[PDB]
């Protein structure tokens, strides 16, 4: 497989859109593996944050959320936001640190006692701060919305996993909780079971899971503009499947020197 280069341009203009939907007191697209000890949903509110960790509930230490929206996004007022441009490619210019330095940027950017149409701002918290108040782990990846992860991303993902307690809670999001999150559940679940599972198998229970039936399948039509991106991300997850049977949770390799030998 390739070192992975291709991207697209970052999309224009970027708004702060108010995620309403978002701020529902149970998380959208929610679904969970006991077997696997992972869940998968959108992006959630605070209320929310107390479903998503009943299956630890006990052990508030052990549940990590893996964010992983390239894009930038917060709460004001517990209402979950993002700084949206089309297709989510508001930062896709960005490497990891920009994009969290971006994100960082934004949130300072707004005020205490800014109004934006009927909203006065009276709350503004990072999600990492709203996760790790409630006792929880958190970790950020930066995840284009239809894109694949660049290698070094995977690899940011693999090191967190080795860096896992035993009987750690895995709660994988993105903005729509379809796509990227799926992906991850997948790539998890092929960290610890490409050894002994095939590869269809796994994308089987993974897509029934998601609800996610279209995530790894290829348009028909090659000028859709989701073509070649869809092309992308089946081979990554294709030749990830190979990686992890032969480095089994990531154990003596890192991916990207799997891609690199
Ligand atoms: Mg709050
Ligand atoms: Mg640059």
């Amino acid at each position: 497989i390739p070192f992975f280069m291709t991207r697209p341009q970052p999309t224009t203009p970027v708004e702060l859109v108010f995620d309403k939907d978002h701020a529902a007191p149970k998380p959208m697209n929610y679904r969970k593996s006991d077997s696997l000890r992972m869940s998968g949903s959108a992006t959630f509110s605070p209320k929310a944050l107390k479903e998503v960790a009943k299956p630890v509930k006990k052990n508030k230490a052990s549940l990590y959320v893996f964010d992983l929206r390239q894009e930038s996004h917060g709460l004001i007022n517990d209402i979950p936001v993002t700084w949206y441009a089309d297709r989510d490619w508001a930062n896709a210019d960005l490497n990891h640190e920009e994009a969290v330095r971006r994100e960082r940027r934004l949130l300072g950017d707004l005020r205490v006692g800014d109004k934006i149409g009927t909203t006065a701002i009276q709350s503004i918290e990072t999600e990492e701060s709203m996760i790790r108040t409630g006792g929880h782990q958190y970790v950020r990846l930066t995840v284009t919305d239809h894109v694949r992860p660049v290698d070094s991303e995977v690899d940011r993902f693999i090191e967190s996993v080795r860096a896992l307690p035993e009987n750690a809670w895995v709660h994988f999001h993105c903005r729509a909780g379809k796509g990227r999150t799926t992906t991850f559940m997948v790539l998890y679940d092929m960290l610890k079971n490409a050894k002994t599972d095939s590869f269809e198998e796994i994308i089987k229970r993974n897509t029934e899971l998601s609800n996610d039936y279209d995530v790894l399948t290829v348009p028909a039509d090659e000028k859709d503009w989701k073509y070649p991106y869809q092309k992308e991300r089946a081979a990554f997850v294709t030749e990830f499947y190979n990686y992890a049977k032969a480095h089994p949770n990531g154990e003596g390799m890192l991916w990207g020197e799997w891609v690199l030998r």
